[PDB]
């Protein structure tokens, strides 16, 4: 039936409806730190989120998205391995049922408790829908979350989850500053990949930050209280909405640091 993360519709079944799942530039991957090539020609990332305008938070049945106004160049990513300007459209997370799993990318096979994805689209394409059809249409910043100390800047998010518990619910979510979600260092790994959920288009330049941010156990617990199901349907907790690492195939992972 429709795709999800259960036994009968999970990642291992996606290829039936989305043949691109067994493609040549599928994401996530395992980051082998000894095989990643330091590339001194890569520029530092430029994150200009001071004018970010968030609008809403939504439970789409597979995660929760915080959406931003992308009608102008207010929150953009540029530099790094990118050419042009990429506008932030939304951010979301992938998490697990336990603290030992949840991230999509792994580092030397280490899994983190969750992974944040900031999704950006290449402004030369005019809109998000056109951008997904191009090899350089999107740039996704990925940030790992480890459990330790609470992240103050994440609390506003945590607090509104009760109101979007089931699929299709949404809530006004204005004046949220995504700068509160960044690690101190912007060192990163980069590779050409895809979206990690259907339709799995190979249109992403991945930018994975080396430094994880910490969240408290209690903050992550609140994530695990969301539901995959819609209101009045049997309860299925929203946990383990992560795709396992895919084959690197013909790709090189580059590092911005040594
Ligand atoms: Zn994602």
């Amino acid at each position: 039936h429709h795709w999800g993360y259960g036994k009968h519709n999970g990642p291992e079944h996606w290829h039936k409806d989305f043949p691109i799942a067994k493609g040549e530039r599928q994401s996530p991957v395992d980051i082998d730190t000894h095989t990643a090539k330091y590339d001194p020609s890569l520029k530092p990332l430029s994150v200009s989120y001071d004018q970010a305008t968030s609008l809403r938070i939504l439970n789409n049945g597979h995660a929760f998205n915080v959406e931003f106004d992308d009608s102008q160049d207010k929150a953009v990513l540029k530099g790094g391995p990118l050419d042009g300007t990429y506008r932030l459209i939304q951010f979301h997370f992938h998490w697990g049922s336990l603290d030992g799993q949840g991230s999509e990318h792994t580092v030397d096979k280490k899994k983190y408790a969750a992974e944040l994805h900031l999704v950006h689209w290449n402004t030369k394409y005019g809109d998000f829908g056109k951008a997904v059809q191009q090899p350089d249409g999107l740039a996704v910043l990925g940030i790992f979350l480890k459990v330790g100390s609470a992240k103050p800047g994440l609390q506003k998010v945590v607090d509104v989850l009760d109101s979007i518990k089931t699929k299709g619910k949404s809530a006004d979510f204005t004046n949220f500053d995504p700068r509160g979600l960044l690690p101190e260092s912007l060192d990163y790994w980069t590779y050409p990949g895809s979206l990690t959920t259907p339709p799995l288009l190979e249109c992403v330049t991945w930018i994975v930050l080396k430094e994880p941010i910490s969240v408290s156990s209690e903050q992550v617990l609140k994530f695990r209280k969301l539901n995959f199901n819609g209101e009045g349907e049997p309860e299925e907790l929203m946990v383990d909405n992560w795709r396992p690492a895919q084959p690197l195939k013909n790709r090189q992972i580059k590092a911005s640091f040594k």
